[PDB]
């Protein structure tokens, strides 16, 4: 029952990550607010920054310390660079949680080659919160393309803050 | 009722080392409860890990939309080498929280220099919690210095993890 | 333990402030609604406008009674211009905002200047409400960039008028 | 239904009166608890400077919304003596509370002189109110005829601030 | 982050005066009840002593233990006269807590000489209380002069034995 | 019914006892929890000094009241060593706990040969109390020959402070 070199580095990609996600996503609530006048926005990147540096993170050293793999901490992240307004904010976070949705494909398909059964048993969560970010983030997208109005968005985004059978 | 750069210079300073200290410090907890067996003194360190990449973190920011400041998200760590045993990582971060207290003393003394009464305010805040960081880090110090038997401080860390007038 | 009379004098000064303004925030209010058709600025208002001619005054002279100092009462104001529109209203009462934020800073200094530690404590509830009231005006203040639509604005303020851990 | 200038007029000197008055009563509220040793008179007094500074303003300011007459801010008060004893500063009270009366008898035959049945009804609260604090004011002056000890007459008066049918 | 001795040697100056201050309330408590025959006034002074002997002297042990200062414990105290009546015993008490907020000033002023920010932050609390104890000093002093009848007096203090949102 | 003289004396010796005992026992307890690393131990001692410098003093203060003895304040304490260790430091509690009762002993003996029997019956309380307070005492000296570890006598402790039918 040796562990997975290959699963062990992956893992640890998907930490970082992770880390390096919620930190972005944190000064991107900052910038929601402050300088897009759209708190509720922030209000829901703090709480992807928070899903991202929480749960997604500890789960990872919570299986290592049950398998025997190793942790590894090495974060670099630099937000030099703002989006310009607050749809291409939320734009760039679809595209960061769709790239996760690969990541999460590849471990997947690891586990598999490599019969690592408890590491794709794992990592069901991660395929299934993938697929549920997402969507979470498509829901806010949408609303700037159904509404020129900043405050109708945040209103109807303050609903959204404020599970499903399969996908959590 | 312009923006002090010095301040918002060192409050970017203290945001990163929030950041990074957690980080450090999730790492560290995982590191008690795996290889030194001490899953209480982990929790002690996880609950101090969510406390620097939280509130400590959060109220900078807050302060920052309220003031006209600017967050800057730069973040660089780690861990490259764990201590030996699990009273050295206790002390090791005993030392990190006294140097908080050092920063955290640099910028009040700045607030005052700057006559910015609004940052010596928000400041008192973390002047308070570096003490209290620092006692509730040290009560779990001395417990290595009272017992050898790695059990009986479990369970005296079990009963601590389960507000003072002055120092909250 | 001599009371300061420069800073009998500032307090004094800081009394009047709250008075006039107050008094000039209710007849804002009044023109909110009136003839702005905005009733929910107006109570916004309103409620600033009882807070300026409320505690913003009487912890002044109950800090008097306490002290030595000495009230005085001399107060003059007239509303002889109204802003055009409800945005420069809400523009009009941060200015004022941000002036008090000035003010305050300077009995501050001041009673740093006089070894007047009481009055140095005292004075710390005005440096945080000063900020504290300052973004509540600001956050009112944006919807108006926000949104052309005066009943978008009005049910956003209606939720606002429906404590941070720091700014109170 | 055009509104009258006249009951205009006359209404926005009541808020005038309604505004220094209780302003003038915040500061002889102070005096009576600081310099006379009264602090229960003075919960009277600002219990009515409250009131002048409160309703009785605001029903102004609400008539003039419903009916089209313009509120005028002008506000010009100054403490410059203080009345000699306590007996004294509650019968200046009670001659300002007085001469309330007189202006409200006049506002009341005006509105009728013009035919103004919705002033004339509007101004029922304060013929009425101008009597009810007429009578609490009076209450406390003869209590400086009954007693020559201010703790008994201290004791008296708290146990006052701790409706008639007709009165209010 | 080393300790300012000269903060701890007025520190332990203050847990002296605090001992001692408490000592002698006790006695005079007795007296007031005793020789005097006011006893409510004796229970007024007895829970100053408790505070005295409690809180007062308890913060400062208890910050000691957090910061590596020293404790002494040097208390010299004798009550070899008694002053001549209850209002003299009451008006002592005044001086020796007015004399306290000299005290304390001192502190604050060499906590800021010294850059020793925790320090100036926990002595807030003795700056405010510096004045609340005073004020409630203050006004049972007062009674004495608003009536000669000793059951007058007793009477009023014993509705003053049975927080401020600054003055706690 | 004239009071003892005799009595008076050795009740207002045993004043002084309490007080002073009180006094070092608090330095005791700062001591036990900072640098004996025993917290428990701590609130042991706190809870002792504020029995001493409580009930103890003040029973004889109420006695004295009623009886017509006089109260003298005069004391003079100094703790100037401190005992080694921990068990050292709750052996000299005993042995002045053991003092205590010497010296009730002679104040019922006095009582007794000066038939005094308020003063016997008054003292009853003590007579009880000297051994009640030796037992706690002694309860605790024996853990730390039961047991090499501070951390297993810390928590027999603090199950000892979280009425015997004859001893209270
Ligand atoms: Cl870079
Ligand atoms: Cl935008
Ligand atoms: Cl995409
Ligand atoms: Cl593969
Ligand atoms: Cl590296
Ligand atoms: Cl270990
Ligand atoms: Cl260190
Ligand atoms: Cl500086
Ligand atoms: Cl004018
Ligand atoms: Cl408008
Ligand atoms: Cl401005
Ligand atoms: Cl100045
Ligand atoms: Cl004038
Ligand atoms: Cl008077
Ligand atoms: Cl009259
Ligand atoms: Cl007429
Ligand atoms: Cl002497
Ligand atoms: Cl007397
Ligand atoms: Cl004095
Ligand atoms: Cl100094
Ligand atoms: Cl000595
Ligand atoms: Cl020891
Ligand atoms: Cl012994
Ligand atoms: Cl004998
Ligand atoms: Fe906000
Ligand atoms: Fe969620
Ligand atoms: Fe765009
Ligand atoms: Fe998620
Ligand atoms: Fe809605
Ligand atoms: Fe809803
Ligand atoms: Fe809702
Ligand atoms: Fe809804
Ligand atoms: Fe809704
Ligand atoms: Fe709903
Ligand atoms: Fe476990
Ligand atoms: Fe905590
Ligand atoms: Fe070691
Ligand atoms: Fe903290
Ligand atoms: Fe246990
Ligand atoms: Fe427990
Ligand atoms: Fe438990
Ligand atoms: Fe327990
Ligand atoms: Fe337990
Ligand atoms: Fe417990
Ligand atoms: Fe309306
Ligand atoms: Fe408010
Ligand atoms: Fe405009
Ligand atoms: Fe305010
Ligand atoms: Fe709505
Ligand atoms: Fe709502
Ligand atoms: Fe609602
Ligand atoms: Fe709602
Ligand atoms: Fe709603
Ligand atoms: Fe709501
Ligand atoms: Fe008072
Ligand atoms: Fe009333
Ligand atoms: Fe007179
Ligand atoms: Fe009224
Ligand atoms: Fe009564
Ligand atoms: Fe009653
Ligand atoms: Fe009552
Ligand atoms: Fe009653
Ligand atoms: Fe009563
Ligand atoms: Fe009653
Ligand atoms: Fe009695
Ligand atoms: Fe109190
Ligand atoms: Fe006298
Ligand atoms: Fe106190
Ligand atoms: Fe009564
Ligand atoms: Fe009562
Ligand atoms: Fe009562
Ligand atoms: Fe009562
Ligand atoms: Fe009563
Ligand atoms: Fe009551
Ligand atoms: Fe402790
Ligand atoms: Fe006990
Ligand atoms: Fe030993
Ligand atoms: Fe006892
Ligand atoms: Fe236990
Ligand atoms: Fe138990
Ligand atoms: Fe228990
Ligand atoms: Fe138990
Ligand atoms: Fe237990
Ligand atoms: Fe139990
Ligand atoms: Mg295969
Ligand atoms: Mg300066
Ligand atoms: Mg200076
Ligand atoms: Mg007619
Ligand atoms: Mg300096
Ligand atoms: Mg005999």
């Amino acid at each position: 029952m040796q562990k997975s070199n290959k699963i062990n580095d992956a893992l640890n990609q998907h930490y970082k990550l992770n880390v390096e996600l919620g930190l972005v996503y944190a000064h991107y609530a900052h910038v929601a607010d402050d300088e897009f006048d759209m708190p509720y926005l922030g209000k829901f990147i703090q709480h992807l920054s928070e899903d991202k540096l929480g749960v997604h993170k500890e789960y990872i050293s919570d299986y290592f310390k049950r398998n025997g793999m190793k942790l590894k901490t090495d974060v670099s992240v630099a937000v030099k660079s703002i989006p310009s307004d607050a749809k291409a904010l939320i734009q760039e976070v679809y595209a960061r949680e769709n790239e996760v949705r690969d990541h999460v494909k590849a471990i997947a398909k690891l586990a598999l080659a490599e019969d690592d059964y408890e590491s794709f048993y794992f990592i069901q969560w991660y395929v299934r919160d993938g697929l549920k970010d997402l969507t979470e983030v498509d829901d806010v997208v949408k609303l700037f393309n159904s509404s020129n109005d900043k405050l109708i968005i945040e209103e109807t985004i303050k609903e959204m803050v404020e599970e499903h059978e399969i996908w959590g």
